[PDB]
């Protein structure tokens, strides 16, 4: 009697307990990402699907599950669902709105610290027993009276500016638009040319999405044009920065130091790819600092974004007009 | 006939090139403490020695060290030097001032952010090559709307709370002394009491010292009353926290989290010491984030120490009262 709903991966019990009172809920209790094929097995006779970033909802998934009614997005964008076949097919699409930012601009803070204070090989050397006490070892760059330009004052742009303003910094910014006045002197920031942001900094974090656009934006080009000893911290998408001229510029000296919270072998939209991350990054633990897409790994956040994918869920298959549609279905 | 220098650790070459101008340098041209007999055998017939923190001077030092016109510490403090004994033998003791707050400070919030987004293992899970792009795993905990807990507002207090005063979190502060009107309002922290600061936190961060007083100040008792799934961060001075207390509150899962920069294992000056950090706290790398005393471990405040020391010694050696001096002798 009650409708089936496909959740694609693990999710919160309690968002299971909500889900239940009207559907029967299929979850994923793996950490795992299943196989297209697990999935639309499943999904074939369900009424609802919640998708998550590894699902690509085409004209293909969609008619191989006819029952589909709504499917729940725990994203904020679409760029992996054809929006018009779900509308073909009558099947509310919908998405969440962005709580991504923050939790991404705290990490960023993370990754900058972790990276410019050693504070990875300094817990390998203290795992390894040897430690004695103080040594004049580890010496890395303070952050107080340094020049951290942001490329891209976005969204996450924006917070991580807020949340460096204790910090006596001395902040950049390089933007297509520029931002007004208040800001601009709120959270002590400053814009520039990417040339001379690029040139004039000792931390450079991208903010700027990946496009068709700026696709290596930072490449053997951009970062020849730094200063000497710099650091890259690269939490925006995989493929904008050239993990192979980062090589060179690491071997060579040129950046100090390189931390990511993404990597190209992560972008299956993009026909050049490699299926790992570089070897040679992936042993220079003394230089880089490298965490597996964990910008909105915090447990409330995850939460309520899959509260909100469920709340699409039990609206469309309650009749309503779900408050996350993007779509309307005939 | 120029005056001999030894430097009982490594030091930047613009601070060997300093001294070179009025004396002989006597480097130690590794990051390692020589031994005592070995930094004995090279000061014997030394004029200055450059001290740090492993150093401790004794009367036993000084009597096989008779040339000793000058002991320039690059330390804020003397805990380990018999500074009568200094007067007594015709010995300068000079130090420096306390530059170690802010990195000590950042270094403090690098451990909770590392600690609390869990990235530590999220860069081993990186280095396994196993990596496959997003995954709903290593779920940590955020910032924003936790309430998070400085037990004693000192200098590096006051620097942790004026960076946090961006990250949209709630903080308390206790110490003893209380804080003046308006700095208490532009970073958006609340007096509290140690019984009331402990019962309403997810983050506790202590940032006093140990004197007789206020060692292990966070035992089984403030373990007891503490938040379940909170987190401890000391990089503040060692043994101030009772490690073991705190092996305990992990595993009745009243910790979700130890980072520290300090350990009790670095304290000879107190009748209870074996020889290492408890590895059931370095086995434990999913809960734990350390770090070996790198509180101030940032180039620029490492060179300015260093310089602070050499610029003693050089006066002195020259006949004026040196600007660090903590005695006099004659
Ligand atoms: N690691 C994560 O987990 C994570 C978390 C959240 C989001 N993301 C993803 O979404 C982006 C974040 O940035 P954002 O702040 O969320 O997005 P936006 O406001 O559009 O970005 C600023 C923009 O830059 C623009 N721009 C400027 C110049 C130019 N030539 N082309 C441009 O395109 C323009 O000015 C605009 O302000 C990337 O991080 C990406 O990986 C990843």
């Amino acid at each position: 009697m009650k409708p089936k709903v496909v959740l694609t991966h693990w999710v919160h019990p309690e968002i299971i307990e909500l889900l239940s009172a009207s559907a029967d809920v299929i979850p994923n209790t793996t950490r795992e990402t299943l196989p297209r094929s697990e999935v639309i097995a499943r999904a074939k006779d369900a009424d609802a699907l919640m998708a998550f970033m590894p699902d690509s909802i085409d004209s293909a998934f969609l008619e191989e599950c006819p029952k589909l009614r709504v499917i729940g997005a725990a994203l904020k964008g679409y760029d992996n669902f054809d929006v018009n076949a779900c509308t073909r097919h009558g099947v509310w699409l919908t998405i969440v709105p962005d709580l991504l930012t923050i939790p991404t601009a705290e990490l960023t803070i993370g990754l900058l610290l972790g990276l410019t204070r050693h504070m990875l090989e300094g817990d390998r050397q203290i795992r390894s027993g040897h430690f004695q006490g103080w040594r004049p070892t580890l010496y890395g760059s303070g952050l107080t009276g340094k020049t951290l330009g942001i490329r891209g004052m976005g969204a996450v742009g924006r917070a991580i500016a807020q949340r460096l303003a204790g910090f006596e910094m001395n902040l950049l910014y390089c933007d297509r638009i520029p931002l007004n006045a208040e800001q601009e002197k709120a959270w002590h920031v400053q814009r520039v040319t990417l040339d001379e942001l690029l040139e004039k900094c000792d931390y450079v974090v991208p903010a700027v999405p990946m496009a068709a656009e700026t696709l290596h934006l930072i490449d053997a080009t951009a970062l020849a044009k730094m200063k000497t000893g710099s650091y890259l911290i690269n939490a925006c998408r995989g493929s904008v920065v050239d993990e192979n001229a980062v090589i060179a510029a690491l071997a060579s000296g040129k950046l100090a130091g390189y931390a990511a919270d993404v990597f190209e072998m992560e972008e299956w939209i993009r026909a050049d790819r490699p299926q790992a991350i570089p070897k040679a990054l992936l042993d220079n633990t003394a230089q880089t600092f490298f965490t597996p897409h964990l910008g909105s790994a915090v447990k409330e956040v995850r939460l309520e974004i899959e509260r909100q994918a469920a709340m699409n869920i039990i609206q469309a298959l309650a009749g309503e007009k779900p408050m996350g549609a993007i779509n309307q279905p005939y």
